[PDB]
């Protein structure tokens, strides 16, 4: 079966991280699930935030809370190189912590990579 | 659910170390939210810096009342090393310095230099 909370980051055949889409996230009541959703809201929220302050400049992004949440973060093509290798390691920070999710929680978030 | 961070800061201000007090289930109950978000940040600290950096930093970990955190980096970092765990150290910080701001009712960052 397919968890609740999905996350696939994409990844180009040199290894850099392009995006991440992650969905079922929203804040949906007990027995488990909010503080799992907790969990990747704070990963997603201070990659983007981490992403602005210290690499300076602003992602492509598209939100929405409604259906259980979806969030898509995407790195914009022919960054510089301070904020590409910037972005690259926030980026593997946040694909660690999702795994380390999946893996801890595997009932409530799956994460997977595909190829761009 | 009262959290407590504080981050040690060296006097060209990199950052040292960082205590976290307070964040320990229970409960159950809209807190918990909040302690999950503080144990996500920390452990991917730490987890990063073991996975990308390829060291260990010094940890003390005590899980009763309330709960206890101390994350310390080793003094004689080499270069490579050095700097990686400076953008994770801030990442990390950043991230407890915006939950102090959206859950100022529950966590608290400071400081110290
Ligand atoms: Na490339």
């Amino acid at each position: 079966s397919n968890a609740m909370i999905q996350a696939v980051f994409e990844r180009a055949e040199d290894g850099e991280l392009r995006s991440a889409e992650i969905t079922g996230h929203a804040e949906s009541g007990e027995y488990g699930l909010d503080v799992v959703c907790a969990s990747v809201s704070t990963l997603a929220i201070n990659f983007i935030n981490s992403i602005e302050k210290f690499a300076g400049y602003e992602p492509i992004l598209e939100l929405n809370e409604d259906e259980g949440g979806y969030l898509m973060v995407e790195i914009p093509k022919d960054l510089p190189s301070h904020q590409r290798e910037m972005t690259q390691l926030f980026f593997e920070s946040f694909f660690l912590g999702m795994a380390n999710l999946s893996e801890n929680y595997s009932e409530f978030v799956q994460t997977r990579v595909i190829t761009e």
